[PDB]
């Protein structure tokens, strides 16, 4: 129930969806629909919810996953489509992915030779969504590197491979 736990899970479901919308979109009919089947084949939401509930089973899996989506449905990223196991399935919002693509093209753009970092971005996000009728941001950190490294194959970004290191001070 901690408020970065939900951010974890959410930013894992966050990334699987925008994964799928963007599959889908490319084979090819005006509406994108996801299983919840298709949104559990994740090693890293399995091993996100393994942390603190046993779902080894499918249908607890698919359960916690449901549970997490209710947020979603609710800031208008997904809407249920059919609700009866095993046809439990989502509609995505493609205007809701796509401005989050606008949001972050705009934040990257406007630094301009200065640049910015994962966290900035992050900050930069969830400010200009403000879905403060959750209680906890949706964007995590393993999100916006899958945004970064998507806006870098497609040319947008290039990544400096340069680290900061500092003396542990005894
Ligand atoms: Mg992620």
């Amino acid at each position: 129930n901690s408020l970065k736990y939900k951010e974890l899970i959410a930013g894992e479901l966050m990334r699987i969806t925008h994964k799928l919308l963007i599959q889908k979109l490319q084979q090819q009919k005006k509406e994108v629909i996801i299983k919840i089947q298709e949104i559990a084949k994740d090693q890293q939401l399995y091993d996100t919810l393994s942390i603190q509930y046993q779902v080894d089973q499918k249908e607890q899996y698919y359960a916690k996953i449901a549970q997490s989506l209710e947020d979603f449905v609710s800031i208008s990223a997904l809407k249920m489509v059919s609700y009866i196991y095993p046809n439990i399935s989502y509609q995505v919002s493609i205007g809701f992915f796509q401005n989050i693509l606008d949001i972050a093209t705009k934040t990257v753009k406007d630094r301009g030779a200065l640049g910015c970092n994962y966290k900035y971005l992050k900050d930069k996000l969830t400010k200009a969504l403000n879905l403060q009728q959750i209680s906890y941001p949706l964007i995590s950190e393993s999100y916006i590197s899958y945004l970064v490294h998507l806006f870098q194959d497609f040319n947008i970004i290039e990544i400096e491979n340069e680290h900061k290191f500092y003396y542990k001070q005894a």
